[PDB]
This record gives structure tokens, C-alpha cells and sequence, in this order.
């Protein structure tokens, strides 16, 4: 790593995913150098007294959309403001989605994302590459991005008919390929064919408000796509990763598949963990539009509690935010037609507090599983353990002094995001970060961010991570 | 109905789906005329003494393929020999599938099926019409078949890519249309896109035998299609009917949907009720080929017991056979490539004994639920109750004197089918018919069939049967 | 016995198997002809149904009229309670004989017969509660079945040190009832754990009615149900779960039936109509009026789900457990929820509640409605087709039902002596217009026409086919 | 002359969280360094691992060495039985203290300590069975937790009129154990209904071993499991289901865990390795050798399924319940299955069975194998990371494991004194090559090198985080 001053944290309760213990932590030049008691260190090292508070690995948000092109527009939180929002909330790494235009080069899109992120990201980051269309030369590009460019994760779309949607035949070809090359097959799993029809029906009945968005994507259509993707991934002996798990029925399909032995992961996001979809019916149009995202927040109010429960039980493994913010003015292009409302909400800053408040303080999971679902499982899946997601000697110095007793109200007044709205507005959350260390530097202290634009490094992610692929390889050899 | 002599059955245990009781039955001119004791009857009426044996409504096999065209060939049991096989096994009505070629007229195919069946069927029958392609004029034909030709059931294919398979958009349009017109939407539910790929893979590894057939259609691909069809049918408020339920996973999806309130039916067949798919690996090639059907018999040997269990519990509702037989010589065209083995097995003659043996004698269901899953549920679904599927005054005189203590070994030597092979060969089955009455005539007595070719009548089936559609209509009336 | 001739014309006859238009001619308690242009004597009283539905009269399989309780008696006796039944479209009731422990079952039965024969407005039958067990009770159970028209007996898993029976006793009882051809009913909650949870709730100063529901969480219904299912399966005895209140309990029955177990579930008007949120009402007397065991679930998703399973056949029939107490009797428990007497209303509202919640919402059709209000009860209890069916030879108990009528339920207007109605203010679609019982018009134009004691006891034979054919075939097997 | 230093080179270290290549240096019972080109003293004994796996030693959480039974004793004592453990790659065992009803728990514990301290070849710990319940037992439970290194106590739902406790007692016991930070274990079968079914089976003339399985159908395991789960949930007490034998029982645990309940399941070698069809063997002695409670399921789909749920984490850890009896002791029950003493072998075969049934079949990887053979047991029983992990500072118990070895299991070749092996003739992929325990080489080249009594008792503190942090948070709402 890059240089950073020496730094010693004393009296912390170190909390990894496997255990908790009291020890001091000595850091230098981006790395954790020693862990233990009465450490022999040079004189005059900057020393932080943790005072029994928790020290956890920094959060890894595996799903972001910073400065994402969308129909001429760009999301309002770019790689600089968006990672300030990440760090403010205890997240020290992000993994964004490269989105090439159909009939455009995957690799050129990747180079373009790299230039944006290398110049702006405050913290370390990596990339998924979205497979928005499929043909032989895309397949060649996929191969090269894995071999040469530090990519191990690719997402296909089952939604967005005539834009990104791929057929069952293409899903089989793609999964077959990604499995052979040791990559993670990600999906955006909703049935675009049926959604397309339901949109038309909803518009025809005169339902043009944001409620038309959630009503034309009932969870049954997420569940169907998830099952179909699970089925095809199983036949092609390819590991599957369901992005943005929003409904109970979808999560149950992942739970059921994992019990059978299928290699399948589920990624709930801050939105589905934090809140429900009743606000699509808000008399305040701009508020309702701010919740518009796909798949949508479920209107079933039992949903968020249930998603936290399955994240706690390991039926879901890791969290993201799918942070994809648009301005009030950009949202308003869809005022008389919900299909023109740009899709996306906030959630990068709030992810870790939401999970602590909903799943730890309610007793569903303990602090160690909290570390697993905020960083360590992401690190293992994406072949970043234990460099990330673990406080141990040799690992990167990304870590957070966490206060389980802190209590904050979430507001757009106070968030790092450029967005005028926050879908978690007015929610009181237990659990918050006090101090954030990233690359061995103090980037959050006493409410203040200390960041340098572009300091973030791209972290290449190798294929065939053991946690995912050893089972796959044993199944092949049979 | 047409003329038949008067006929009296005395001392029977009448077994309907709702109750059992002792009464005599008087029949005349195709109809049941009286039911009760010490019936006042004319002199010289032919009288059959039932001697405490069961009298049940005749079986309705809701899935047959008599003399079906298949790639230049024809199945070997035509409408005449095939309904002799039906009657020999206690089935008095069949419902066959009209299969029009893609891009061809549904109505012309229907007329062709009517001519074949009207001239040959020994017993009453009706028709499903397969929607093998979709466009505006097919939709117009569907409309007319329902209005003018006594059709209320249509099947779509999720399998057979580039032959019959329809897209999700087409599934939605079809289910929307069939639901509006009051028809039953049937599905052949397997994922044809993935099967196509898996066939290619299996051939490339050199697996050309019949095991390649089952290995390229694993139950996962039935289940997926079933779930997708269930999902679309729910969104379009259309009742769904899953034909040939073969696996545990598929039947669980139907079970799960019904519990949520979805109007969904499942049709296991004699094959999935009677036996498993281990025989695809038989060293006798011709035997293995004889089991080749789609979806295939599951290799999981726990499957038949479980399918009977869910038919007993009402998670599955009715039985068919999908009787679709080919000769040894016809099967053999697929000797070097499992994909060219013609698809289909026997099962019309054995359906009722198989269910009795596997579900009634093992205690899973009682005799009354046996009547429901062999006739009465079929009658209610297809809008034929109580003319069929019930012994009561005014109903048709199709009925069977059934012996719950009889025990028969199934063999190709003894079956009515023209096929050289029987997939239930050597199986001992408890429960068998003794006497069969159809149109008020004795068509099976003391082991002998008494049939007239072409005596069968086409039974028109009206749309909007209450059992299926009252719930649908009530749902149409809400937000 | 005698009733005037009576003809109903222009009705839509609705049985559980089909619906059709025909006229109905009745005489001397029996249906005599069904069809069109019926040849009948001159001057027969004629009712024009005008296309409205004619259904078999309701069979409420669970009542507690004038039930002894701690010196007191429920306020609806066999006369007032069956007026309430008939007002709501129910023409038959089946009440529970409750002998004191250590007391004769048969003497209690004779006492119940005298009360009911002298007061019941309509036909009725009896369950006998097995409140203790020993060899002479077993002899009595045998006599009641052979000689006294009883085929249904209930054991208690709740009420420790009062009625609760041990696992050993359950096995003996289920073995015996199964050999003699009877229905084994259960009040299935774990009384041992409830006893402890009561103590705990009192010790946290929770004396209000919320303590009642909070000390009987559904987990304790579910446990008992599973244990009763298990023992009944080992002893090859059919099981009948009374008062199914929770989702978890109904799922255990659903699951058992799918495995082929002979098991029935009896939801009641309360669990079908409403939830348990009202145990937290600041109006103490209102909250106390919901106190019954097992309790109404506080999970508001419960009533919709119970209707769903009744629609799907996972539950088969409905009762009310009508067991009413006065405001003054309820108030005994004002400082201790354990002294609040247990029971609510529901006999009058059962059929409207099910129509409104399950038929008008599209979950079941009218024919399944007849099944769950009369025909399945008749088959289980060996009363088909004398009851639960409009056909020649059956008893003339029937109702002209208006699927379009709309009524608000109030204590002002109910037949019950109780000051409170748990369904107060609820608007219900579906209501009876005319009620015929024993061939006599007992409800017409909002007015009841009853004769005290006109009801007959209906003996119920053992071994009903619907229940026992499967059991017998299993007995015969190796 | 005074020390055991030991270096293992060229191993593939396999922990439950990750795998990597490094050398391992050990001294005086501890792992001292892990890495490459380690600076080490001259003349240190060096073992070349040659790319083979190095895993933490197995922890068998369920044994019954030299257990009393009706005046008799199981034939594998603490010495021979831990030789069998080590031979199969297990370096720690946790046995059950069984006090007689109406007898002191603490006196039974002292007796178990004397037996085991004098004989065990390897480290060990103890569960204490609560075979009866009253105020002074409760006092003893408290003292064993505070002063005697016990954190795990088992109750019985079976054995009516011998050990069985009532629902009220279950509630009291779970309430107490939860407050004191202990693991509540259960032997979960309905003893009331089993007692009846035994009598019925004898009265039909079914006296052979088939009567044993037929009188304990899995329905009765499942019922007891659900009841125990239910009571433990109400009392906010963590529950541990010993000897998970059936699919239905394991589903109940799976279902509870998904709801958030703190519940663990312990399949054993028997339910992981084989089924119950052999209760019908015409060879009586063979059938009797399978007699254990709960019994092996006759449903042959069972062992595959148990492995599947152990792979998915629906079950967490493995034991053997090693409880062996001689042919002669088994034969007491020749005319009555109820007199057949209950127990089978399994300590030696546990790790190879799991590797063969779950790793070689692709259900789980090698790292989850480590979790279900040692690391999850260590975390549950408050022994992580001293046990169940190859890391600096942890105990030097570890195994060089050969994923490619293939062995046939036979009684000819096992360490056990028993004449019968329920896994007789089974071919198993996966075997240990070398076993290190307390830093000493106790297995090399097919030979055991053990010293009787070298084992140490390992005190197990209450409130292990993995189990109790969720419980405490719930207490606090
Ligand atoms: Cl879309
Ligand atoms: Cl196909
Ligand atoms: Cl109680
Ligand atoms: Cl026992
Ligand atoms: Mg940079
Ligand atoms: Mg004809
Ligand atoms: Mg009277
Ligand atoms: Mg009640
Ligand atoms: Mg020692």
C-alpha cells in the first residue's frame, strides 16, 4: 500500500466475524502491523484511546452506482461525494457497476469507469461489469477482463426487455462461460416480459403515479426470475448472486436453494433492510418518486423485519446499498408517467447503522455476524479475504471504532448525498461509527470527514475464490 | 342419449365421491332412471347381481393420444383399439389432444380429429385443442371452437423450442384470452430452451442411449416451467392446468400455489403414479426406449409413492394416462440418438388399478376419493358434472362394478394395446373392474369386451365451469 | 315428526358439489321433492326465493351453552343461544359436555341432554369432554358410543392440575377412541408452559388482558398440536384440533394432511373474523371480552390466512366456540387476567364472517362455503347427507341466503345476552333472509319464530366413512 | 531432552475461514510460528507435509468411554477409546458424566475426572447429564459451572422412570442454565410414547432388534425436538440437540434457526454414515450392534440428507456418541430388544465418513469440513481459538490429512475392543496420515505413539460469545 503515518489504537474491543477480543492495534503504511498487548512501538506514535468501544473491519458496500449514466443524465453522487457518504457511515470499500451501452465495448466502459473512480474515489474500490448484451466478442471481453483487469463479477439482466434483457439460451451460455472462468454470475432478477405488459395495463387504467411502479412489479415477478436464474445456474454448475433482494418470496427461494446445496448468494440492500414500500402511495409525489427503484420496496410491511432475519440466519450473506441517487428535478421527468421516473435511491451512508439497529439491537444477530454481513462475507465471495473484512496482521488498515450505544436521526439535512430526499428520513437508528480509518488514515473523527479526492485505489479481484468455487470444482470432478 | 335396453343392477355398494350406500340401479336409453330399493320395474328386464361389490362411476381419462400423428408416423393404438383398452381398465370416457401442425388451422385439425374419433371410439369422448402456434387468426379460431364446437380446454407448450414453444409474452396473451373466454389453460411445462442445450451437451459426451433422454430433462426444468406458468396464470387471473405431472418438485409447486389461493390443477398420469425412471438405464435398449416420454419418469424412486400421496391429499386432483404408444420398430428409429426416440408410453388400461393399488390399498385415500380422482374431479373441472362422474338419477349410465379384492398381473401378452411393451410389465395390482357399463350397454363382462366401433359420442364441453371459474369471476370484481 | 307442508320456489340451490335452479317441496321434517313444476297439494304455503341462494343450514360444531363455570353459568343458555344460531343461519349445534374431574361422563351427558332437550330451538348433538382418565372412564366412553349417540370426545393438553392429561394418557385415549370409531378432539395448548408464563407475566405486573394473550403465545398452541398429531399418528387415531387460532397451528395441520395423516382443523368465528390487537384496548371491559383460549393472535395477518386455508381445504369446517359471559362475570378478573373467564361470542356471526372474509374476497366459491359451514361437519360427524345437503330424503334445514345483503354487527342487535360483541361495528357482506329448521320457518323478515325445546338430539354413529375408511385400511396392512 | 519442538514444512494449512501454504513451528504444546523460511533452532525434528492438508485436530463432542451400564461398562475405556479417536484424526473428546438418579452430580464429575485424567491419551472435557432435578442438583449445577470448568448439561426426554424430566422441569432447568451461561443439551425422544410402543411390540412377539427401531420411529424424535425447541425459546435458553438421527428432526432444527432461535444440531458418525436397514439383518449380533437411541433411520435417503444439512450449516458439528459394548453384553437382549444395551462405535470413523460423504461428493468444501469437525465445536463450547484453529498461540493439535487416501473400515483393524463395526466393509475417501496432539506425534506411518493419562482436562467457561451474545441482547429488550 501507500504511505501513512504510524498509528496505534489502544483499549479496543476487536470484533472480527469469528470472535471478539481485547488487544491493541499498531498500523503503518496502509497495513496492520501488530495486534496484542504491551506492543513495542516507536516513541511519539499517534495514539487513539478506544476506551472499550468496538473496533471492526470497515464496511464493504458491494453494490454502488456512482455518477452512473442514465438516459442522458448522471446520478448526483459521484465517486468523490458518494464515497464521502460511504465513509461517513463506516464503509471503507465500494464495488460499483460498470454499465456499457448495448452494442458497446465492455472493456472501454471498464476503462472509463476506472478513470472516473481512480481520480475521485476517497476509498478503495473494485468493479462489477454488467453484461448488457451478449455475442462472441463480448465473451472474448469477459475473458480478458477476468485475466488482465481484476474483474471477477459480472451481472446479467432478466428485466428491461428490449434494452438489456437476455434470453434463457443466453443465460445458459453466460453462466456456462462465467463458471468455467471462475467468475461470480450476478443477476438483476425480475421478469421483464411480464413487467412490460403490467406497465401497459397500469397506464391504461390511468395509474400514472409512482404507485404504478410497485404495482407493475409485484414480488411474484422477482421470485419467478430468481427461481429461473437459480435453475439455470444449477444446470450449468455456475455460482449465482442475486442482487437487490427486496421481497420475502425471493429470499425464500435463495434460502431453499442453499439448503439443497446450490451455490447461491443473496444481496439485500439498505432499502429492503430498512423500510417498506407503503410510501409509493405518498400524497407528496416527489417523496414517492424518491423510493422508485427496481425491484421495488415491498408494500408488505412485514418485509424488512424478515429480510433482517434471513441475513441474521445466513440465508442472506451480505449487504449492499445499490446507491443510485437522482435529483428532485431528474425524478420529475416521470411526473405523469411512472415508467419515465429514473430508478434508484440512497443507502450507502445508512447501511451499517440500519443493520445494527434492525438486526443487532433487536437480538437477531450478534456483533460478529454483523461484521460478516457488512464486510467479511463480501470479502470471501469476491476474493478479498483477508486483506479486507478482517483485523489481523498483514491485512489492510481499514477499520472503524463503532459505538453500539450511539443514536442518530437520519435526515437529508445531514447526509453527505447531493439528493434532496432521503428514504430513511426521520428514522432513529441505534449504532454509529465514531472513528473511521481507511488506508491507515483517520478519515472520520468527531463528526468530521478528512478525505483526499482520488486517494482510493482500485483493488483487483481474482477469479476462483475458494469460498465460492471449491464446491463447484468438486461437483465438476464427478 | 341413444337407445339401450333396460338394465337393472341389484345388490351393489354405490360409491360416489361424496358417500357410499346400498341401492339398486335401473337404467334405460343411456340414462340412470332410478336408484333405490325394491324398485318397481317392468317384467323381463336384464338383471345383474352385484353381490356387495362396488359400483362406481366410469373412469374419465382426461389425457390420451390415440392415432396421433408424429413425425410421419402414427401411434399404434387408434381411437378404436385405444378405447377398448380404456374400457378393459374401467375407463368409460377419454379426452384426447388435437395437435395442429404449426401455422395450420386449429379448426381443420379439430374436424380431422372428430372424423377419426366419431368413426372409431367405443366410448364417449371429448377433445383438448393444442395451441401449437399463436397469432390473431389462431385467437379467432380459439374463440370459435369454444362458441361452436364444444371445446373448453387448450394446451400450450413451454417445451419443444422452434417447434411448439411459446414465449412469455405469448403465454400472457394466451392466458389472458383463455381466462376471458372461460377455458381451461393447460400447459406442457418443461423449459425447452435449456433442454435443447442439455440435449446437445449429452450427445457431445457420447450419451446417445435412452438415459440421455431423462438426463437432459432433469425435474428442475419441469419445476421451473411449472413455476413460471403458475406465475403468469396468476397475473392474468387465468386458471392453470399442469398436464403430466411427473416429479415431486413440480407437484410441490402446485401444492404451494393452491394453498396461496391460486386456481391451479395437476394431472399426474399412470406412469408417474405407477413406476419410476430407473429403467432408462436398462441394458435392454428397447425396454428403456419404451419408457421414453416427456417429461420423463423421475429416476428418484421415492417419486411414485409421493405422487400418490398428493393425489390422495387433493394437492393433485385428477388422473390421466397420456396414452401414446409406439411400436418396437418405431421406437428403434432413435437407436443412435435419444432425441429421435418417439415420445410416449402406455397407461390407459392400467390407470384405475394402479391408483387403487398404490393409493387405496396402501391406505392413503379411501374409495370415495378414488372416485374423485378417477372421474368426478375431471367431470367438475371440464364442465361435465354430474352427467359424468356420478351415479345419480338423470346422469349418463357409465358405470363399473369394481372388485377391490381382485389381483391381476399386468403384461403385454394380455393388454388391449398393440404395443409390444408395457412399462408396468410384471406388476401385481390390487383392484380391477368386473363389469363395465357404457351408454347403458354391457361392454365388459366375465373377461370379455363387447364393443361397437364408432358407438362413442363426442361430448361438447361448455366454458366457465363453476368449480374453476366462480373464484376467478369474484376476483375480477375487486381492485 | 310433524311440520306443515312447505314449498320454496325460484331458488338457486347451492350444495357443496354443485349449484342449480329448482323448486323444493318439504313435509314432516323432510325434503320430499326437488325439481320444476312440482305436483303438490293445493293450499301449500309457498315462499318465493327470487333467484336468491338456498343452502343447507349451518352446522356449528362447537358451542358452550349454559356451561358451568366456577358456580356461574355462561349467559347464553340452550334456548337463547340457539336463537342466536338460527338468527345467523345455523340450524344445528354440537355442544361440549363437561364432566367435573373424578365425575361420571355418562351422568354429565344425561344432565346435558335434559338441559338441551328442554331448551334447544334447533337440532343438536354432543361432544363429551374427557376431563380425567381411568378404567371406568374408558368403560363410559364405550357405552356412550354404543348406546348414547356420541362419536366425538375431547381431551385437554391445557389446564394443568384441572383437566390436562399426560402423554401416556393421550396414547391410551387415542388408542381406545380409534378402536371404537370415535373422533379424538383436542384442546391443544401446552398447559405446563402456560402455567409458568402466567406466573412470569403476573410477576412483571402485567395483570391486564394483554397478559392473557402474552402468556399463551402461539408457539404453545403449535407445540401441543404437533404432539397431538404425533401421538394420534402412532395410535392410528383420527385427530380433530378444536379452536384453531394461529397460523403456525394451521400450518402443522396442513403439513400433517399432506403426509396423509387423518387430521382436521376447526377454526372458529373469532380467528376467522378478527385479530388479537384488542387485548391492548384501554377499555378494560372490551379487552376482557376477547379473552378466550387459545387466544386471538396479535399478528394481524392471521385472520386472512385462516380464511385462506379454510378456502384451500387445509382447514375443513367452522365452529364458534360460543361461550359468553356477562360484563360483571368478566370483571372478576380485573386485577388478574387469570381469573377472567374464558370465552367469546360467535354463533350468530359465523356464516356472515366466512362469507364476507372468504367468498366476497374470492378465496372460495359458494359451494366450498357450504362445505365449510355444513357439509364437511356433516361428513366428519357421520351426519351426511341427513344434514349438510339439500336433496330428497334429507332433513329440511335450509337457509335462503342473500349474498348481496350488508349488515353491521352490534351488541344492540344480537340475540346474545352478552353486553359486548367482539365483532362490534364490523360491516359484513352476506346474510340469511329466511331460515327453515325441521321444515318450519324460524326466521323471516327479521323476526324469529321459535319454540323452546323443539330441537331434537341427533345421535351420531361411530366409524364415519370420511374419517375411518383410511384408518381401517391402514389397520389391515402389514 | 526437556522439550518437544517440531516443525512441519510444505503443508497446505486449512482452517475454517481460509486455506494457505505456510510452515508451522511448535514448542511445548503451542503453535509458535506460522509462515515461510522460519528462523528455527538447529536439529529440530522436521516433518515434510508435501502439499498435503494440515487441519486442526478433530473435536468429538460426544463420547461415552467406560460408561456404567447396569453393573457393566462399555468396552472402550478412556485409554483405548482415545487411541481410537487419535487413529481417526480426533485430538479432543467431550464425554458425558452420568450420575445415577438421586446421586450427586459433583461426585459423579469427580469420578469421571479421575478415570479420564489417568487414562485419556488426549485432551478432553465433560458434559454433565442432569439425570434428576431438585434444589440441591440446581446448587450443584451452579458450582460445576463456577468452579469445575463445566458449561454443558444434558437433560433427557426419553427414559421414562429412569431419567426423563417433565415439561415443568425442562422449563426450570432451561431457565437456570440460561441464566448461568451454560449450553442446554437434550436427548430428545418422547419416552412416554416409546415406553408404550415397546410394550406393544413385545406383545405382538417382535423381540428382535427390529423392535428397537420400530418402537422409536423418527416421529417421536421430532416431537421431542420441537417441544424442547419450544421450551428453550420461551426460556431464552440456547438448545443443543444431541445425536440428530432423522431428516424430520434436522428439519425442525433448520426451521427454528431460520426463525432466529439459538439451536444447534449434533449429527453423529452413525446418522452421517449409514442407515437403519440392518436392524432387520438375519445375523442377530449384527443387528444388535446397530442398536442405539435414537435409532438409525430405516429411510435410506437419511444419511445423504444429514450430510447435506451439515454442509449447509443447518447442522453445525459432529460427534460419534461412541458407546461400545461386547458381543456378549449385546446378547443379553437376545430374547428382548429392550434389554439390548444401547450404543455403537463411531469415534475413529467420524472424520473419514464426513470427508467421504460430504467433501468428496461436493456438498461442502475442505474449510467447512474443518468447521464441522472442530471449529464450530470449539466456538460453541468456548474453546476457540485455543482449539479448532491453526494459528500462533493456539494449542498444537493438528492433523496431516490425505484427501486422496482410501481405506476400508473393518473391525479387524479398528482400535475398538468391540467385535463389530457398524461401518464394516465401507470404503472411505479421506484419512489422516499424521496426528499431532500436545505437540507430540501420536500417529505416523500407521503407528500410534501414546502415553496413558497424558491427556489434560480442559475447563470450559460459560457464556461463550457465539452462543450467548444473541441471548443477552434478547434479555435486554
Ligand atoms: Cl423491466
Ligand atoms: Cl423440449
Ligand atoms: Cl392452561
Ligand atoms: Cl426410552
Ligand atoms: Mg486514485
Ligand atoms: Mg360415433
Ligand atoms: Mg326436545
Ligand atoms: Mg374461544
Ligand atoms: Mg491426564
Amino acid at each position: 500500500s501507500m504511505t501513512s503515518d504510524r498509528l496505534l489504537i489502544k483499549g479496543g474491543r476487536i470484533v472480527n466475524d469469528d470472535q471478539s477480543f481485547y488487544a491493541d492495534i499498531y498500523m503503518e503504511d496502509g497495513l496492520i502491523k501488530q495486534i496484542g498487548d504491551n506492543l513495542i512501538v516507536p516513541g511519539g506514535v499517534k495514539t487513539i484511546e478506544a476506551n472499550g468501544k468496538m473496533v471492526i473491519p470497515g464496511g464493504i458496500d458491494v453494490h454502488t452506482h456512482y455518477q452512473m449514466p442514465y438516459k442522458g443524465m448522471t446520478t448526483v453522487d459521484d465517486f468523490f461525494q458518494g464515497t464521502k457518504a460511504a465513509l461517513a457511515g463506516g464503509t471503507t470499500m465500494i464495488i460499483d457497476h460498470v454499465v456499457p451501452e448495448p452494442e458497446s465495448s465492455l472493456t472501454e466502459a471498464y476503462e472509463k469507469w476506472r478513470e472516473w473512480a481512480d481520480g475521485k474515489s476517497c476509498c478503495d474500490y473494485a468493479l462489477h461489469v454488467d453484461i448488457t448484451h451478449w455475442n462472441d466478442s463480448v465473451k472474448q471481453e469477459v475473458q480478458n477482463l477476468i485475466k488482465d483487469k481484476g474483474v471477477n463479477s459480472f451481472m446479467v439482466y432478466m428485466a428491461y426487455k428490449d434494452l438489456y434483457q437476455v434470453s434463457n439460451t443466453e443465460l445458459y451460455e453466460i453462466f456456462t462461460c462465467l463458471g468455467e472462468l471462475g467468475a461470480i454470475a450476478q443477476v438483476h432478477a425480475e421478469n421483464g416480459d411480464i413487467i412490460a405488459q403490467e406497465q401497459t395495463r397500469m397506464l391504461e387504467m390511468g395509474i400514472t403515479g409512482p404507485e404504478g411502479h410497485v404495482l407493475s412489479r409485484p414480488e411474484e415477478l422477482e421470485a419467478e426470475a430468481v427461481f429461473r436464474a437459480i435453475t439455470i445456474a444449477s444446470q450449468t454448475n455456475c455460482p449465482l448472486y442475486v442482487t437487490k433482494v427486496m421481497s420475502k418470496s425471493a429470499a425464500d427461494l435463495i434460502s431453499q436453494a442453499r439448503k439443497k446445496g446450490n451455490v447461491v448468494f443473496g444481496e439485500p440492500i439498505t432499502a429492503s433492510l430498512g423500510i417498506d414500500g407503503t410510501h409509493y402511495w405518498s400524497k407528496n409525489w416527489a417523496k414517492a418518486a424518491a423510493f422508485v427503484t427496481s425491484p421495488p420496496l415491498s408494500p408488505d410491511p412485514t418485509t424488512p423485519d424478515y429480510i433482517n432475519s434471513l441475513l441474521a440466519s445466513g440465508d442472506l450473506q451480505l449487504s449492499g446499498s445499490a446507491h443510485c441517487t437522482f435529483s428532485t428535478a431528474q425524478k420529475a421527468i416521470g411526473k405523469d408517467n411512472f415508467t419515465a421516473i429514473p430508478e434508484g435511491t440512497n443507502g450507502v451512508e445508512e447501511r451499517m447503522s440500519v443493520i445494527w439497529d434492525k438486526a443487532v439491537a433487536t437480538g437477531k444477530m450478534d456483533e460478529n455476524q454483523f461484521v460478516a454481513v457488512t464486510s467479511t462475507n463480501a470479502a470471501k465471495i469476491f476474493n478479498l479475504y483477508p486483506r479486507k473484512g478482517r483485523i489481523s496482521v498483514g491485512s489492510d488498515s481499514d477499520l472503524v471504532i463503532w459505538d453500539p450505544d450511539a443514536v442518530k436521526i437520519v435526515s437529508a439535512k445531514n447526509h453527505q448525498s447531493a439528493a434532496e430526499y432521503n428514504i430513511f428520513e426521520g428514522m432513529e437508528l441505534r449504532g454509529a461509527p465514531l472513528v473511521v480509518i481507511c488506508q491507515g488514515k483517520i478519515m472520520l473523527e468527531d463528526g468530521n470527514l478528512h478525505v483526499t479526492q482520488g486517494a482510493g485505489r482500485f483493488i483487483p479481484c481474482s477469479p476462483f475464490s475458494d469460498y465460492v468455487y471449491k464446491r463447484i470444482k468438486a461437483r465438476r470432478k464427478m
